[PDB]
């Protein structure tokens, strides 16, 4: 996260490190045994990390559970991003309490203006690279559909959409994908690409929620 702020420890609960022997990508609990990431995050041996805040030091409210199965989208396209969505299954259920809590499917989509608070360990600065140890937070306006399709010509699908400020200066970032955007305390987007981090006329590109909801159900119910 670019320009944001601290968020305090298990301020966001809902928030997880997915780890492979270090912090790569963030997602986002969704029932005891689910997470939500994305699908450009898919690797085997993942370590979902809950209860998080200073990723290098163990504090107390953690509780770290391997993955049992991943589920990439059925139409992930990793050239277009489109579909930049999966789900992670848990071997064994977390303890569900105050820090570590799951995140509201949305029921329906959320309109441009709306703000969201976008999350993650991803570097923080827009030039140059710094990765923060403790949870980085971000307040950011979802953007109209149009003036995300004219900052990014031929790339934006309805799966997707911008959040944050088309003057730059406050963006999620490397690291941050995979992570929440909760708006109105329903998780809407994913964090999925940008060109670059906080610059000028290219805001962040989100992976579109609400789209994947009845997905997200019956995959659940079955697996
Ligand atoms: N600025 C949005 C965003 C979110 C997640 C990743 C990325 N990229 C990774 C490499 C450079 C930008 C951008
Ligand atoms: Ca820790």
């Amino acid at each position: 996260i670019v320009g944001g702020y601290t968020c305090g420890a298990n301020t966001v609960p809902y928030q997880v490190s997915l780890n492979s022997g270090y912090h790569f990508c963030g997602g986002s609990l969704i029932n005891s045994q689910w997470v939500v990431s994305a699908a450009h995050c898919y690797k085997s041996g993942i370590q979902v990390r809950l209860g998080e805040d200073n990723i290098n030091v163990v504090e107390g409210n953690e509780q770290f559970i391997s993955a049992s199965k991943s589920i990439v989208h059925p139409s992930y396209n990793s050239n277009t991003l489109n579909n930049d969505i999966m789900l992670i299954k848990l071997k064994s259920a977390a303890s569900l309490n105050s820090r570590v809590a799951s995140i509201s499917l949305p029921t329906s989509c959320a309109s441009a203006g709306t703000q969201c608070l976008i999350s993650g360990w991803g570097n923080t600065k827009s030039s140059g690279t710094s990765y923060p140890d403790v949870l980085k937070c971000l307040k950011a306006p979802i953007l109209s559909d149009s003036s995300c399709k004219s900052a990014y010509p031929g790339q934006i699908t309805s799966n997707m959409f911008c959040a944050g400020y088309l003057e730059g200066g406050k963006d999620s970032c490397q690291g941050d994908s995979g992570g929440p955007v909760v708006c109105s305390g329903k998780l809407q987007g994913i964090v999925s690409w940008g060109s670059g981090c906080a610059q000028k006329n290219k805001p962040g590109v989100y992976t579109k929620v609400c789209n994947y909801v009845s997905w997200i159900k019956q995959t659940i119910a079955s697996n």
